[PDB]
């Protein structure tokens, strides 16, 4: 029988919490011995049982106050204990196997070393024990293993004990002070080289900072332990928190399913976000690397010191470490990119997850298997929720509310509605009417309407909104919307606002169904910028002019809004295209518009990270979002002739700027990364060019490449668009990394997106390539998802092998991993975005992974709501 479903207005305190424990591990890949000693209180009724949680152990014998138990029960995922006194210590001995553990969650093995994943429940894999977030014990490790094989055991804290033993064995002993939640404890064992350096607080605190890698990959760390440094100066700086232990470890391991973790003073990451060189590694992999560091160590506070009571409240903790790592990259990078790119992934992949069967608000009300609640909703869209209060607050108030969210709940597990009463009583800001961004699912639309009266001078906006029903929820009500507004003169000059003699503020509280706002003094019919910064995570509908656009893309004050005004002006002609696509008539595309891009390329005053952006048309899943139905094969083909016939258009000017931002030196900072960003976005189009002028300057930039980053954009433009020299480079690209996994994640990902004709028959031969394995995470979602997800015109063939090919991987996925499976599985459950002839395929592949033999609760939530 699949999991019933677990909800999260049933929350109840426990019957029993776990003060202190300790652990015991004596190390072997093919059998594990486990001996935990815990110290327990009862805080229920008398006849209430202990229920520990546990996964797939063998259990060896059950200990109260070291009295053989005899008043136990096994059950199906638990163990029962009846007639305990208040107060006792309880001693489980049990036994695991991490060698057959494909599904990487406990204690695995990756590689030749040992390491552990235990959020969200995994724990319970390794002992039985109380596994939810509001359990917080103070943990004691002792680790037990074969010296030559384990050279390094660690675990949380600092150690205190150690020793050698017969037999080539030998241990060590760790204590971690900070009482904490069983799915922050952490387990490696190993050997590594190691990275050795340090940092020293503000008020004079030395830590010792620790990176382990494989052997022989020294000279890939540096670039990650700097960051970890500058993640640490900028927590001091910006919120005013240090680091509250001794150590700090980080560990890269080859095979990880959740990108990094955070585990109390020993983090283990995905080696994808630590291990960097200028000739393996990408401008993207860099920042990424930034990005990934300060996430984990900025959830040391935002997650660890405050944790969350009941996984409902996730995004308590995901929500406003994301919102810190955005501004940290923002404060140290490009503050306008780094908003774009959010806003891209907002409007491109979260606006469809609420548009879909898995739609759930950023806190959820109901979970069948928490592991499928990773979401670009709890994280992304719960980020920009955190967001708004940043705006609706300012940066002073949001830090005071930040410390008194510390002071009350700093050693305990909170929930989300804590963290809105702090900002609440901080700041002074009515935020009762707030809340509902987390209950309610789905995207607002909000309808904008203007007059100028030039009789009186005033301008009138009216504006209203409305969230469509989700699946999840058939009941909606308006929100409180923060609505950044800029009114522009004929000068492009900034129109004070004003009412009645006072100002008015510029972000507009939108708060019921319909509403009007008035303003003074507006001597100039104006040019409105609205939602500016993306205040809010809304839809926009306003009937913009052309010229309108235009405008903003010369004269207005944000560069965000630069680009959000180019993104409308595209938006209208793909929208036009791709009806005539499907009408089989060729692309048209006014002159103006055209000559807007233009003024871009030849505007010395823009800065070129922004101008990049502007110059990078919206992806395939960015442009599905615009349609009611997608057609895939429609947009993917006239994406591609719109960057033909921009490259026609524009070809003269394209190639100038793209000689201009030649650099010889090859440096990671964010000027020179921004004048690669645009020099390779040219080249995108001049590959589209005359080919024997394309296959020319396709061919010399990747052989003249000093750095990655430069040699796989022109690889990456020989495939778009079919270049002759393709074959041959790909080649050598494979001949000269195929040992590198990582550096071939990228070729993969160029192969499955390819548009040549029989991508699918080369995917399939890719699944025997001497890179290629379904044992590690990282190639099949290079190969298998990057097909799914971002080669949806290939996926949605008409003929259906898409879909079959799927089937066909997740078939193997549901028994061997099935937290990538559910992840694979995506592009299946959007089938009623799409016509009836692929929905009827979509709903039959459907039906044969619901039968499969022991089908994992991970697909079968997805499934049974999709079918629905
Ligand atoms: N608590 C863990 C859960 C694992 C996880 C998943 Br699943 C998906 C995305 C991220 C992530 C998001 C942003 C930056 C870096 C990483 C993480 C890492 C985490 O959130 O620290
Ligand atoms: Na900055
Ligand atoms: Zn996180």
């Amino acid at each position: 029988q699949q999991p019933q479903a677990k909800y999260r207005h049933d929350y109840r305190a426990p019957d029993y919490q776990i003060t202190d424990i300790d652990l015991t591990f004596d190390l072997d890949a093919q059998k594990t011995v486990v001996t935990a000693v815990s110290q327990a209180v009862r805080h229920g009724a008398s006849d209430a049982p202990l229920r520990l949680n546990g996964e797939d152990l063998k259990l060896v014998s059950v200990h109260i106050n070291d009295e053989p138990w005899t008043a136990w029960k096994e059950e199906e995922g638990a163990l029962v204990i009846s007639n305990l006194p208040e107060r006792f210590t309880l001693k489980i001995i049990n036994e695991i196997s991490p060698a057959a553990n494909t599904a990487l969650e406990g204690l695995y093995q990756s590689g030749d070393a040992l390491c552990t994943q235990c959020e969200a429940e995994g724990f319970r894999h390794i002992t039985y024990y109380l596994d939810r977030p509001d359990v917080l014990a103070r943990f004691t490790t002792k680790i037990i293993a074969d010296k030559i094989k384990y050279p390094f055991l660690l675990s949380n804290g600092n150690r205190v004990a150690q020793g050698e033993l017969e037999n080539g064995r030998h241990w060590v002993q760790w204590q971690d002070p900070f009482p904490k939640p069983c799915y922050l404890f952490a387990l490696v064992a190993g050997d590594f080289d190691v990275l050795r350096d340090t940092f020293t607080t503000r008020s004079g605190r030395e830590v010792a900072l620790e990176l382990y890698v494989d052997r022989g990959n020294l000279d890939r760390a540096p670039w990650a332990m700097t960051s970890l440094k500058n993640s640490m100066k900028w927590d001091e700086e910006r919120f005013g928190l240090e680091y509250d232990l001794d150590i700090y470890m980080i560990v890269a391991v080859d095979f990880f399913n959740m990108g990094a973790m955070e585990n109390k003073g020993l983090n283990i990451f995905n080696s994808k976000y630590v291990l960097a060189r200028t000739d393996t590694a990408t401008d993207k992999d860099y920042l990424d690397i930034e990005r990934v560091i300060g996430h984990e160590y900025f959830h040391n506070w935002t997650g660890n010191r405050v944790t969350c009571r009941d996984w409902f409240q996730l995004s308590l903790k995901e929500g406003l470490t994301v919102f810190r790592d955005q501004e940290f990259s923002s404060d140290l990078g490009s503050r306008a990119v780094n908003r774009i790119n959010n806003v891209r992934t907002m409007r491109g992949l979260q606006f469809a997850e609420d548009a879909s069967p898995m739609a759930h608000p950023i806190r959820p009300d109901m979970v069948i298997e928490m592991n499928n609640f990773y979401t670009l909703t709890v994280y992304e869209k719960g980020a920009e929720v955190i967001r708004m209060i940043h705006t609706l607050l300012g940066e002073e108030n949001f830090q005071k509310g930040m410390q008194l969210y510390f002071e009350r709940h700093d050693g305990s597990a909170a929930t989300c509605d804590d963290f809105v009463q702090a900002m609440e009583d901080a700041s002074n800001v009515d935020l009762s009417h707030f809340r509902r961004w987390y209950s309610q699912s789905g995207t607002p639309i909000v309808t904008v309407k203007d007059d100028y009266n030039p009789e009186t001078e005033q301008y009138t906006l009216t504006i209203s909104q409305r969230t469509p029903a989700t699946p999840d929820q058939a009941e909606k009500q308006p929100l409180h919307i923060p609505f950044a507004i800029e009114l522009y003169d004929n000068e492009g000059k900034v129109i004070p606002l004003q009412k009645g003699g006072h100002p008015v503020n510029s972000v507009l509280n939108v708060t019921q169904a319909e509403q009007t706002f008035v303003f003074d003094n507006v001597y100039f019919q104006p040019v409105p910028a609205l939602l500016c910064e993306f205040s809010a995570p809304v839809k926009l509908e306003y009937k913009w002019s052309d010229q309108q656009l235009t405008f903003l893309m010369r004269h207005a004050r944000n560069d965000f809004s630069r680009w959000d005004a180019a993104q409308s002006l595209l938006a209208t002609y793909i929208k036009l295209n791709v009806a005539r696509h499907q009408q089989g008539q060729p692309l048209s595309l006014p002159v103006h518009v055209a000559d807007a891009f233009r003024a871009v390329l030849l505007d010395e005053k823009i800065d070129p990270a922004l101008a990049a952006e502007i110059l990078t048309l919206p992806s395939v899943n960015e442009m599905a979002e615009l349609f009611d139905i997608i057609d895939p094969i429609a947009i993917a083909e006239v994406r591609e002739a719109l960057t033909r016939t921009l490259a026609t258009e524009l070809a003269d000017e394209l190639l100038a700027i793209y000689n201009a931002n030649y650099q010889s030196e090859y440096r990671v900072e964010h000027e020179d990364i921004a004048k690669r960003t645009l020099r390779n976005a040219c080249l995108r189009f001049l590959a589209f060019g005359e080919t024997h002028l394309a296959d020319v300057l396709v061919s010399k930039q990747f052989h003249e490449a000093n750095n990655m980053t430069d040699a796989l954009a022109a690889l990456s433009a020989a495939v778009a668009a079919q270049l002759p020299c393709r074959d041959a480079l790909m080649q050598e690209y494979d001949d000269k990394w195929h040992q590198n996994g990582l550096v071939m994640d990228k070729w993969f990902i160029l192969q499955a997106t390819s548009p040549a004709a029989n991508v699918l028959e080369t995917v399939r031969g890719l699944l025997q390539h001497r890179s290629f394995t379904m044992s590690n995470p990282n190639r099949i979602r290079s190969l298998i998802g990057a097909f799914a997800g971002s080669n949806p015109a290939a996926f949605h063939a008409e003929d259906g092998s898409g879909y079959l090919f799927l089937v066909e991987m997740l078939t193997d996925l549901n028994s061997r991993n099935p937290q990538v499976a559910s992840r694979l599985i995506e592009p299946l459950i959007r089938l009623k975005r799409y016509d009836a002839k692929r929905q009827e395929k979509m709903r039959a592949a459907l039906e044969q992974l619901k039968g499969l033999e022991n089908l994992s609760g991970d697909l079968y939530e997805k499934i049974t709501k999709a079918l629905a």
